[PDB]
């Protein structure tokens, strides 16, 4: 010690950090970044649930990010700012369990109320790095602790062989759960209050946060909850045991390998190797599909989250849910024939009935019938214009929309308190077509408060609507409602209830209140369609 | 004797009888029989020409209404009781009857035939609402309407048999457009500009008519209101006709031969106090004895043969009402009456579901249930009403009426579409009802200028409105009047921009897409269920 900054040092349960004082534009903040809260899960410890970081000798340096864990890198677009932007941003390791902290400069006197952020990326990708997820201005503007995991992803988070002692799978969300447990016992020594830790995620962070309320021993870790744009309950947040086990297995032989010999070949092999071949385990050509996700396996999974979301109770559990206007505008770049960010993507009805047949892969010529006849506008079945914005709708409505209606309906019935939101505001800064509309994803950067950074070239109308997002996300975190006490002029934002059915807008305009979700779309996709494919 | 009054055909003389209209006298020639009696022997057989008569027939009063079943629901209300015979019912129901100008048109003047409905089991030409003495007396019309042999004894059919061979009812419509062939012209009627019109089981066979090649020589021009031949109701197959005939003969006491000889013994009430006892199930909307598919008058299906057929030359004018499945449900599903409101349940609506489609599986009811349910609110018992209302309708009507404009449009033919949206003033039943099936017809025939009637000055306008709508597609075949402007104007039905108009109060409405969407989930995907399954 001795010259050095006496407000960047603080211990926590493995030893000494000697944090950072990053600038904000409008002060400065303390961050602590790549505090390991786990034993690095390389070698033998690969598929292995986590262990608990060995406390270290002497003072950790907590100035830069972690590695990034293992994961596969968009190639699609190369240079192109929309799809760099989640790229990862450090070293890629196996060795990648480190979480961030941020928080006032100084840290605060009181006990503070604690925003713990899971990042998305279908559980194949993400890192807690990336500049989206800088907790820097929530820290200074509302005052704020916010902590970011880093958790395993595709074959090493969420490769599973069920029943097995050397891969019992649904490890990546024990990442998480360790660092959940990390922030009851440590976050004291920051100013963070442990009795009010909100949990929030986008995508599959949003996922995982709803797999952490259905899981009884993450219960205790925190106290409310939001979940941007992903549920727990759907088509590609989960799998079976059978249909992990076969990935698995089949994983084994496109890289050369009794499930014991079988991980063991597994652990010889390179990283690289088994993300190389991961998108090749998919039943079929899918998108919206992720090989290596989360098992119901009868352990951190009881059930299926359908099961567990209609059984449970949440009398007392505070949610904030959500959904951007264009949910699948993005995935259909990515596989379907005919879509591109470089031109208008007008397509034919041929390319979108063969869109259908891959935004949804598990449905029967019958059932596939069934959506294009839905979606079609039989005023102008051929219109291309009408078929991409619906093919859009298509993949938005059955992976994201139509499951959390489906969540926010049986929370909000089963005792918990709901609100819900969709995000409607197109970011001026975003580099994707107008076509795409508001995609998936593009919310984070306004919830985070990026508009604020003044180099980043937003307007003065977008700065205001970051800082009004802030204060529904911390006032939720605190009283786990989005509205301020104080204001009470501005409108208000009710409770998502089964009898009404509200929620509401975010866009540079004030709140505005509208009722049903996509109410006669989700009974289709919710009620029949499930009944349909029974035969 | 009014040399007006007198008119010589085929068969022999006519007295008319000069009527009274609020604008003028009309010739009327009411009771002019077209066919031979199909009475004894000639029960469930196809009608003959009537043979030559002596002396002057008197043409002055309605004949009998062929043998039916009458309802009994709510006797004394004028509403049901409108379409209740206002004659005697007999077997001898083959006569015609005949509204032409007075005097007569000194110019070949386009005919109108009437063929009336009430789901093949009843009806008749003597309805006051089938009054064609207005568009006679105001548009200068030749207006004809025919009586036909209904339920049993137009319909009954044992498929293959000389004696029970089907569509009877359907032939008895012919005759009477080949009769109209034949003597239209001492009337002063065009026989080259024949145009017919009907409603319900009427359109139904307007547009078997259209399907059937021997009557293709008989008219020029259709008009569907409310009906088709394509359908869940309108036809059966050889082998369901079959079965209902083989099983009313059980249920009456009676090989071919001598089934329908034992059915010729048998009083007509006998027949029709057990005309509904085989229907397959529990139904609405859905009718014993209709047209059935023979491979003769109908080669194939309707749907086989309007996906196939040539229509270049036809001129057709489509349209429904706004509720044409309200007066359904007071006959059947729990819950409804015309007496309170029928604010029902969500099982009593998933009941009816499973009525007003007897022919779903459990999978395809749930799928009606689930389209039509208003998940903002899918207890309000009020638009859960509305729903089954709308189920009924549209099944049976609605869609079907757009199924076929749409195969016209697209094989040929040049089609116009409306609905009808005014409900009468002098309406009785409920409100929630709103413009029920059938409620189109008092406007086209004109009765609100009867002033006994008690409509409204602009129901009296409206009407007027439709009557030469009407009768200017008989003349053109194009509603239009050449005389008009900026209205707009009413444009054909497409399959591209499948545009129709709305009939009320208001100015013509020009609207696309004929509930293209609901219609989309009846036409194309509920058979793909149940054809699969
Ligand atoms: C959470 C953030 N997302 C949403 C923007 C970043 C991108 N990744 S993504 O999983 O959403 C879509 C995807 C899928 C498969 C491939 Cl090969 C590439 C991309
Ligand atoms: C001119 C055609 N309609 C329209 C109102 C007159 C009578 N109504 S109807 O016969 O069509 C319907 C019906 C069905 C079954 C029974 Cl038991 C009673 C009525
Ligand atoms: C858009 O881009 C994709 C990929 O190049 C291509 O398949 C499609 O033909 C393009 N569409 C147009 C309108 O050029
Ligand atoms: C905005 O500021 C200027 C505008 O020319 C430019 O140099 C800078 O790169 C822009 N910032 C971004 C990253 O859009
Ligand atoms: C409507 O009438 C039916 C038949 O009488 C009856 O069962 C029902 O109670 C009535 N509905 C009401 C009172 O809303």
């Amino acid at each position: 010690e001795g010259r050095e900054d006496p407000q960047l040092l603080v211990r926590v349960r493995g030893g000494q950090l000697r944090g950072i004082r990053l600038k904000a534009p409008g002060g400065p903040v303390s961050a602590f970044l790549g505090i390991p809260f786990a034993e690095p899960p390389v070698g033998s410890r690969r598929f292995m649930p986590p262990e608990p970081k060995r406390p270290w000798s002497g003072v950790l340096d907590a100035t830069t990010f972690q590695n990034v864990c293992y994961q596969y890198v968009d190639t699609l677009y190369p240079g192109f700012e929309g799809t760099e932007m989640w790229n990862p941003n450090r070293e890629l390791s196996e060795d990648c369990l480190y979480l961030n902290v941020w928080t006032p400069y100084p840290r605060p006197a009181s006990p503070t109320p604690v925003l713990i952020w899971i990042y998305g990326g279908g559980f194949y990708s993400g890192a807690a790095s990336l500049d989206v997820y800088d907790g820097r201005f929530l820290a200074q503007v509302e005052g704020a602790v916010l902590v970011s995991m880093n958790y395993r992803v595709g074959t090493f988070g969420f490769l599973a062989l069920p029943g097995s002692r050397e891969a019992p799978g649904n490890v990546g969300l024990l990442d998480q759960r360790l660092a959940l447990q990390w922030v009851q016992e440590n976050i004291a020594a920051f100013g963070g209050d442990p009795m009010s830790v909100t949990l929030f995620g986008e995508s599959a962070g949003a996922a995982s946060v709803g797999m952490h309320i259905l899981s009884l021993p993450s219960r205790s870790l925190f106290h409310r909850a939001v979940l941007q744009s992903g549920t727990p309950n759907g088509p590609w947040a989960t799998v079976s045991a059978g249909e992990a086990r076969r990935r698995a297995t089949l994983l084994a032989r496109l890289v050369g390998c009794n499930d014991t010999e079988l991980i063991a070949c597994l652990r010889t092999r390179p990283a690289q190797d088994l993300v190389d071949h991961e998108w090749h385990v998919l039943p079929q050509e899918s998108i919206f599909r992720f090989s290596f996700v989360p098992v119901v396996d009868g352990d951190f999974l009881s059930d299926t989250p359908e099961a567990l979301i209609n059984t449970g109770d949440f009398q007392d559990l505070q949610v904030l849910v959500g959904v951007v206007k264009d949910e699948g505008s993005y995935f259909l770049v990515y596989g379907v024939p005919g879509f591109s960010k470089d031109n208008e993507s007008l397509i034919s009805r041929a390319q979108f009935l063969a869109g259908v047949r891959i935004g949804v892969p598990q449905a029967s010529d019958l059932a596939a019938e069934a959506v294009v006849l839905h979606y079609t506008d039989w005023l102008h079945p051929e219109d291309p214009t009408h078929l991409r914005d619906a093919m859009s709708a298509v993949v938005g409505d059955h992976n994201v929309v139509c499951p959390v209606a489906q969540l926010a309906g049986r929370l909000a019935a089963q005792g918990a308190r709901v609100y819900a939101y969709i995000f409607e505001h197109r970011a001026s800064t975003l580099t994707w077509p107008l076509w795409m509309g508001v995609p998936h994803g593009y919310e984070i950067e306004f919830i985070f408060g990026l508009p604020l950074d003044p180099s980043l070239n937003y307007t003065t109308e977008e700065r205001i609507f970051a800082q009004r997002l802030m204060k529904y996300w911390t006032n939720f975190a605190r009283t786990g409602d989005p509205n301020d006490p104080r204001d009470s002029k501005s409108p208000q934002w009710p409770p998502y209830t089964t009898a009404a059915q509200q929620y509401v807008s975010l866009n540079l305009k004030p709140l505005e209140v509208r009722r049903g979700l996509r109410a006669q779309t989700c009974a289709f996709w919710n009620r029949f369609l499930p009944k349909l494919l029974s035969a």
